[PDB]
C-alpha cells in the first residue's frame, strides 16, 4: 500500500495514508454514500446532494491539517505520526452512526420509535467504529503502522464521544489538546464544523462561511489551568463570534428550513408506518425493525436512505399507509406550514411538554366564525431549540487567547472587551405549526387557532398575524 | 404562481406554475435518484449531484436564451407559449436516463438487449408521455395557452429529432426553426444542455474549467441560413466556441472517461446482468419486468433508479449471490486491475462488432517472456471508447454560423484556417483501455506483457509506462 | 449600440450607449486612478481595485433592480427614461470621490480645510454637472428620450437628496421608490453596498456577502403612508440583518483595519505637508491646492492618487517632509498601534473633543519607572463609530415587509418577532491609540501610559492588558 | 517572526522575515504601481491588479514547491537556505518590469533605444542588486545563514539564467532547483502558475491550471546526469491543457486587439514626451523615460505614474503626448482593421516589421474611394503566438515518471497522447489598425487591408466578406 490524492471540490487534492485508505474502503465506511448530510433539505435546496461520505474526508483531512500545523509551530509538544494518524481517523469516523437522512434519524424518527432508549448518532460512530475494525481484520494493519490498538482505539473513541481527575485513558495531560480538534466538548470549536460551513455553502449556493485555514495558521497550545489547550490569537476573536453568527445563519435558513422539516416529518411518519413490517437481517441472520437495527451493527450498516425507496417501492398491502406518505411528498402535498413564533421572557419549553402542544393548539377557542373545526391529530408543533452549541452559555467565554507579545500566556476575552454589537442571549425557541388538512377552509381555520394560541400564551405575534387573522390580532393589547 | 430556487450553479431562478406541476410528479422526481456521472462518484467525491439538479438547469439555460432572442429581435414573433415549450423540453430531455445515467445506455443495456436499440433520448420521450397522461398535465397546459397536440409534439421533437423534407418537423414551422437549436442541437451539439453540465460538474468535480454561456447568450442573433432561421454566433466567439469542445474533451479525459470510474461502472453493469433474472419490478397492471425489461412499461421504469445498486447489494436471497458479491468488492475497492491504455495507429478504427472479439485477442498474443501464470480470454476486460468533438470525424464549427458587428443580419461562415493553426487536425480518435479480473501480483505482470505485445502486434500506439512495464518487449517494436 | 463588458463580480453587462458616452470622460475615467479602499491595499494585497469598477457594478445592479420591479408590476408605469436615469445616478454616485477614498473626505479635508463641510456625495453631483457640461453630454440625452432639465435635477436628487410635503422635484410622489434604488436614506438598503460587499470580498480574500439577486427577486412596492415603496417579503427579514452584520465584519476586519487606518493617517500628514507647495491647474489656468481642488471641477478632475506618488517623486526641498513621510511608508517604519479600547456604558465622545484626547493620554500618570517621557505630540488617537447605518436606530424598523398571503399589504416588524440572538444597540465606539515614536522603550512607554488612562477613563480593558501592562492592570478592580 | 499575508488567490500565506525585509523597500513596492496587464484594464475592469501582488504568489508558489520536494525526497538534501533563496527569486523575479509591463520592454524600449537589446529579466537582475545594496540586506541575509556570494548569484542565476555545468550559484546535484522561478528547459514554472490563477480571478473568466495537484505528483529524478524536476505521467494531458489555457488567455485578454491598441498609444506619447521629462538618478543627474533603464536609482522612480504626469502637465512642449492621452479618455482610440495569418512557409522577420504599413499603403484596391491614405495612417501589429518555445512542443521538454518506476524517468510523444492535439505549436498574427477614425477613412482603410492580404497570399480575414465585398471575389482560394 502508497498514499492516495483525492480530488475534494472543498479542499482540492488531499493525500491519504495508507492506513486511513483501508478504513475507508469497507462496508461500514461506504455506506456514508448513501446518506444524505442534510436529509430532507434537498428537496428545498437542489444543490445538497451531498452524503456524509464526502464530508467525512473533509473532516479526517482537516483534523490532519491542525495537528499537523502544531506541530510544525511547536516540536515541544511532542506530536508523533501516531498522533496524527488516530486524529485523522477520529475525524474520518466521527460521523460513521449517522442513520438515513442524518439528524431527522436520530432527531426525529428514534426519539418517537424507541422512547425508552438514549441513543445519538455519537454513541452509533463508537459502535460503528467497533465493527468496522473487527469485521476488517484492522488491528493487524493498525500495528503494522505503528500504531498501539488497546490505548489508539481508545483514544479515538474517546475523540468522537468524550471519556468512556483526568478522565481520559487513551492520552495523558500532556496531550490533552489533541482532544479538542474532532469534536471539541469544551467550546464546540472543531474541525467537523469548517468543513460543513464551506461544503454546505458550496452545495447550498449561499455565502458566509468561516475562515478556518486563517484560523489554523494563528492556532497554538498553551498551558491553561494545568492542561495543554488550543489557543487563538487574541486577533480572531470577532471572527470566532461570526463564526457562530453563520452556524445559527444556516441553521435558520436551511438546516431548520420550514419545509425541509416538514419532508423530515413526513418521512419519519411513513417509517414509524413501515417499521413493523420491514425487516432488515442482522448478525446471525436474525431480523431487526427499523427501529431496532441501532442494536446491531451488521444490520444498521445496510440501514441508508434506501429504506425510503424500499418503501416508495413497495407493493405489499401492509406499508401501503407508509408508502402513500410517501407519494403525497412526491406530488408535493406536504402538510401545510401555518406559522411560527416565540416563547416571551423566561418561558422555555421542556421536551415532556411536547406531546401536549397539538391537544393545546386546538383547544384555543378563536372568536371568529369557522366553516370546519380542527382536532389535535390536524395540528404538527415542531419545537426548535437555536442556540451557540452551548444552551444558555456563550462558548467564547470558554476559548482561551494569546497576544502577540506572549504567545505562551493564555488570557480570557469577554464579550464587552469585544462588542456592544454582539448577541445579548444566546439560546432560544422557534416553534412552528402545520397543518396536516391542506385545504382552503381548513387552512383558514388553522390560522385563527395558531394566531389565538400565541395571544393565549403570550408568545411574539406572528410576522403576518394582521394578514392570516386580523380579527384575532387586535385583542391583544400588547400587540399594538 | 411563480416558484423560486435557489441552484447553486445558477442562483435564484423562476419557474412558471407549469414547469413546477411538471416537476412534482414521480416521473420527475425519479431523477433525484440517479447520479449525473454514475461511477464517477467513487472517483471524484464531490460528484454527489443527479440528475435532478441537471435538468433544472438545463429548463431555466433554455429559458435564459430563449427569453434573450425574443427581447432583442421581437420580428422573431416569439410567444410565451413558444418559451414555456422550450422550458418544458429543457427539463424533460434527460427524463429518460436509467440508474448510473450513461452506464445504463452505454453498458447495460446494449449487452442485455442487443437487439434492440435503445438511448436515452427515446426513454425522455415515452416518460415524457407517460407524466403527461398519468397527472393530467394537458389541461394545466390549456389553462396557460399552450395547445397540446401540437405543442407536445413540439416539446418531443425538441428531445428526439423529427418522429419521421424539406421541412421534417411538425411542432412549429420553419420560420421559427432557431427554437430546435436550444436544448438539443442536433447540427452542432452546441446546446443548453452543455452549458450547465460544464459549470455544474466543474463545482462538483472540483475542476476550475468551464465555458462562459452567459457571455456566448449575449452575443447570439437569429439569421436567415439557406433559407432558416438559425441562431448565429458573433465572428469573435469562434475562439471560445473551439476552447468550449476543448473543454468537453478535458472533461472526458480526466472525469467521464476516467479509468477506475469506468471500471467501477463496468462492474455494477457485470453484477445487473447477473441479477436481471431474479430482480422484479412491478409495472402497469401489476405485471412484472426486469431491471432490461422495465425501459418497455414507463410504470415499471419509473420505479428503476440507483436503488438498485442497493436493492442487489443488500439482497439475501441466494440466487442474489454472485451479483451481490461483485457489488462488495466494489465497496472493499477489490476492483478489477487496470492494465494500460493505447490507440489506433493511421487508417484503422474500430468497429463496435468487433468488440467482443478483443479480449481474444490479447490472450492469443504471445509475448517472449517468462510466465508463470497464463491467462485466458476471460480474464481480460478491453474498454474502447471514441473521443470527438460531438460529430464524429467532422469539425462542429464548420456547422456553426456566424455574424459579424458591420452586418448584423448577413450569416457567415468561418474556416479553421481563418482561426488557428494552434488547433486540432483531427476530430475524432479511439482509446483502448485493458483491464485484467486476476488482482494478483504474478497476473498483473502477466497481463501487461500480453498488453503490451498486442499493442506492438497491431501496431497501435506505444503506452506511455511501456518501458517500465514491459521493458522485455518494447526493445522488439523499432518504431517505438 | 449596446456595449457588453466582462466584470468579475456580475460576469457580462450590457451597457446603453448613452451610458458609455457618460463612461468615455475624463471626469469618469479619473475614477481608474482613485483605490476603493485606500490604504487597505497597503494590508490586502488583493484591494487592487478602483472606485471605476465598483461604479460599473452599481450602475448595473441599480439597472437590475429597477428592471425587475417594472416586470414584475407594469401597474408602476416604469420607463425606459426612467431606467437610464436610475443607472446614470448609480454609475455617478462615487464621481466625488477624492485620492485614496475615505481617506480624502474622512481625513483630510476636515483637517486641512475645517471651516467647510464637505462629502464626496457633494462632489459626485458638482463633477456630474461639470461631466454633462464639458461633454456636450444634454443633446445626447435629448436623443434618447430624457429630459434634461427634469432628469439632471432626478439623478442628482437620488445621489445627494433633496436639494432643498414632497420634497422631491425630479419625479413625483408615484414614482417614490425610484428614490430608494441608488442612495436609500430611509434605511441603506441600496444597491452600492450590494456591489461593494461582492467586490470588496472578492477581492479582500474573504467570503462573505449579501445575496442581492435573491433579495431582487423577492422586492415589491406597495403603498405605505400615502407613499409607495419598496417592501422586502417577510421571510427576508432575517437576510437582512444578516446583511447588516457582513457590513459590520467587513468595517471591522478591513474597512477600519488599525494598520490600513494608520497608513491613511500617514498619507493625510504628507499631504498637508505637500499642500502648500503642490499646485493643481483648473478653469482659466488657475492655480489650486489638494485642499482647493473641491472648489474647481476642472482641477478636481486631476486630483487622483497620482498625488501620492508626485509627492514621493519629488526633489523640491519644499516637499522633504512630506516626501520622507511616504518614504517611511515604504519602509514600513509606520507609527505603532498601542491598543484598542472603547467607553463604557452610555458615554460617547464629541468630535471637538477628539483634538484633547492626546493631551489626555499624555498626562495619565503610570505608577511605573519609565527610561523616556512621552508627549501629547508623540500620540495619535483614532475614534471611529461603528453602527448599522442610522447611528443608534435599527435600520430593519425602517424597511417594509410583505405577505405571501397579501402582496399588496405593506407590514412592519420588529427585532423581537424576528430573534433574540440579534443585537441590542447598533451603535458604539472603538478608540486606537497609536505612537509617533517606534523604538522599544518609547512603545512600552506609550503601553503604559495608553492602558492608565483607560482605567483613569473607565473604559473598557484592553485585550492584551495584562500582557502589555501587567503592573496597570490589578489597579483596576473592575478588570480582576 | 513570520508574516501572514491574505492573498485572494492563495489565502493567508506566511513569509519569513528576510523576505519581508526584501518587500518593505522602495524598489519592491514600486511594484504596486505597474499594471501586471499594462492596458488590459482599460479592456478588462477587472484587471486592476499589479505587478506587487502577483510577486508575492509567484515568491509563495515557488517556495510550495521547493518545500514539497524536500518533504517527498529528504534524499535531495534540499535547505532551509535553498528554500530562502528559491523565495526570494520568486518574488523577485518580476522586479525590472517597467511602466504598463510588458509594453514597456515590449514596445517602447524597442522602438526608443533600438541599439540597446533590453528586457524585464536583466531589469530584475540590476534592480535586485540595488535592492540588495541601497537597503542593507546582506547583514541581514547572513543573520539568517545565506552565504551572500553563493546566494545572490544563485537567484540572479535562477531568473536571468546562467551569468559542462554553467551555473555557479549551485552545484549539478540541485540542478533541480532552477526549473522552479524560471524554467528556461520548457517554461513550466510557478510564474505561470499564479498569473493564471490571479489573472483569471481579476479578468473573470474560469479558466486555470491546478497546480496544486500538479505539486502532489512532482518528484526529482536524474535525466543525462542532472537531477530534474519530473511530472507523473498521467500529468500529461493537464501540460498540454495548461500550454491550451496560456494560449486562450493570450488569445483573449493579453494580446486583446483594443488592448494592444491602447498600449500603442500610450507608448506613443511616451516617444513624444521622452525629450521633455526629467527623472533624477544618482548623483542628481537627470534621466529620460528611455535612458532610466541605465540608472537603478532613476528606475525605481518609473512607474505608471509617467502616464498621469503627462496627462496633467501643463508644459506646451508636453501638448502633443498630453493630446494623445486625452483621446484614450474619451475613447478616440485608432482604428482596428483586421487580423489575417501568414499562409505555409512564410514568417515575418522582426526587420520587416518597419516596412509593414509602406505595403498595406502601397496594395491598390479595385474600389473607389473618396479619401487616400498614407504608410503613416497604418499600424501593423504582428504578435507571435507560441507554447513558449517557438515552433517546438514543450512536452517534448518535460520528463515523466510511472507509478511503478518512480525513480525512473521517461519521455513521452504527443502521439502517445491524442490525435487532438495540435499539429502546430507556433504562429504569427497580424492586426492592422489606422490612425484615421473617420468613417470614410476606415473603409478606405479596410479595402487596402484586404488587397494586401489577398496580394500577399494571407489567411481570409473572417469578416472579410462584410468588409470588402468587391475584394474577396477577386480570390480563387478563398471562394
Ligand atoms: N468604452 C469603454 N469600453 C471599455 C472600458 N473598459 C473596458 N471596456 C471594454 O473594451 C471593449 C473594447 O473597447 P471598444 O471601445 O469597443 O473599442 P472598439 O471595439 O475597437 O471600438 P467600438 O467599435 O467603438 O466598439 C468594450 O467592448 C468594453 O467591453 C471603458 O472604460 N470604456
Ligand atoms: C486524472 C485526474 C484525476 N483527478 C481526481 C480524481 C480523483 O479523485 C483524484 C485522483 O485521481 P487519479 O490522479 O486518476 O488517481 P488514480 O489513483 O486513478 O491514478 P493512479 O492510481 O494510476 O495514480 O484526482 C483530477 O482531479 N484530475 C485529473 O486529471
Ligand atoms: C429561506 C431561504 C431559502 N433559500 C433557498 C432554498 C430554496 O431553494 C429557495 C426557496 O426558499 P423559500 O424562499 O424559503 O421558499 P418557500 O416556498 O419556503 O417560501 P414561501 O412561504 O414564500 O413559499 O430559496 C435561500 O437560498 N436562502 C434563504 O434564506
Ligand atoms: C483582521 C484580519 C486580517 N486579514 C488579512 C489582512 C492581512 O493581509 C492579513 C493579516 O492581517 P492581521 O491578522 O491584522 O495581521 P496584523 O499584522 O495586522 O496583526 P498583528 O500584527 O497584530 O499580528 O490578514 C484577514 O484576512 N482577516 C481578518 O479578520
Ligand atoms: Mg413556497
Ligand atoms: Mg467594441
Ligand atoms: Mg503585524
Amino acid at each position: 500500500d502508497t498514499m492516495k490524492v483525492i480530488n475534494d471540490p472543498i479542499h482540492g487534492h488531499i493525500e491519504l495514508h495508507p492506513l486511513l485508505v483501508r478504513i475507508i474502503d469497507t462496508p461500514q465506511f461506504q455506506r456514508l454514500r448513501y446518506i444524505k448530510q442534510l436529509g430532507g433539505g434537498y428537496y428545498v435546496f437542489p444543490g445538497a446532494s451531498h452524503n456524509r461520505f464526502e464530508h467525512s474526508l473533509g473532516v479526517g483531512y482537516l483534523a490532519g491539517c491542525l495537528v499537523h500545523a502544531l506541530g510544525e509551530k511547536q516540536p515541544e509538544l511532542q506530536i508523533s505520526e501516531r498522533d496524527v494518524l488516530c486524529v485523522q481517523i477520529a475525524g474520518l469516523c466521527r460521523n460513521l452512526g449517522h442513520g438515513p437522512f442524518s439528524h431527522m434519524f436520530d432527531g426525529r424518527f428514534i426519539p418517537l420509535a424507541r422512547p425508552e432508549v438514549k441513543w445519538t448518532h455519537e454513541q452509533g460512530s463508537v459502535m460503528m467504529f467497533e465493527h468496522l475494525i473487527n469485521s476488517n481484520g484492522i488491528k493487524p494493519v493498525m500495528e503494522q503502522y505503528g500504531l498501539i490498538p488497546e490505548e489508539d482505539i481508545c483514544f479515538i473513541k474517546e475523540q468522537i464521544v468524550g471519556p468512556l481527575l483526568w478522565p481520559y485513558k487513551g492520552r495523558p495531560e500532556n496531550k490533552s489538546f489533541l482532544y479538542e480538534i474532532v469534536s471539541n466538548k469544551r467550546n464546540g470549536i472543531d474541525v467537523d464544523k469548517w468543513d460543513y460551513f464551506a461544503r454546505d455553502c458550496h452545495h447550498l449556493g449561499i455565502q458566509n462561511n468561516f475562515d478556518y485555514k486563517r484560523f489554523i495558521k494563528f492556532a497554538r497550545v498553551c498551558e491553561v489551568d494545568n492542561e495543554l489547550r488550543i489557543c487563538a490569537r487574541d486577533k480572531e476573536v470577532g471572527n470566532l463570534y461570526d463564526m457562530f453568527h453563520t452556524r445559527n445563519s444556516l441553521h435558520r435558513r436551511a438546516y431548520q428550513h420550514k419545509v425541509g422539516n416538514i419532508i423530515d416529518t413526513m418521512i419519519t411518519d411513513a417509517f414509524l408506518k413501515a417499521d413493523d413490517y420491514i425487516e432488515i437481517t442482522g448478525a446471525g441472520g436474525k431480523k431487526y425493525r427499523i427501529s431496532t437495527a441501532i442494536d446491531d451493527m451488521e444490520a444498521y450498516t445496510k440501514l441508508t436512505d434506501n429504506i425510503f425507496l424500499e418503501i416508495l417501492y413497495s407493493t405489499d398491502p401492509k406499508l401501503k399507509d407508509a408508502r402513500e406518505i410517501l407519494k403525497q411528498i412526491e406530488y408535493r402535498n406536504l402538510f401545510k406550514y401555518v406559522g411560527e413564533t416565540q416563547p416571551t421572557g423566561q418561558i422555555k419549553i421542556k421536551r415532556e411538554d411536547y406531546e401536549s402542544l397539538p391537544k393545546e393548539v386546538a383547544s384555543a377557542k378563536p372568536k371568529v366564525l369557522l366553516d370546519v373545526k380542527l382536532k389535535a391529530e390536524d395540528f404538527i408543533v415542531d419545537v426548535i431549540n437555536m442556540d451557540y452549541g452551548m444552551q444558555e452559555k456563550n462558548p467564547i467565554d470558554h476559548v482561551s487567547f494569546y497576544c502577540k507579545t506572549a504567545p505562551n500566556r493564555a488570557i480570557r476575552i469577554t464579550k464587552n472587551q469585544v462588542s456592544q454589537l454582539l448577541p445579548e442571549k444566546f439560546a432560544e425557541q422557534l416553534i412552528r405549526v402545520y397543518c396536516k388538512k391542506v385545504d382552503r377552509k381548513s387552512l383558514y381555520a388553522a390560522r385563527q387557532y395558531f394566531v389565538q394560541w400565541c395571544a393565549d400564551r403570550n408568545f411574539t405575534k406572528p410576522q403576518d398575524g394582521d394578514v392570516i387573522a386580523p380579527l384575532i390580532t387586535p385583542q391583544k393589547k400588547e400587540w399594538n
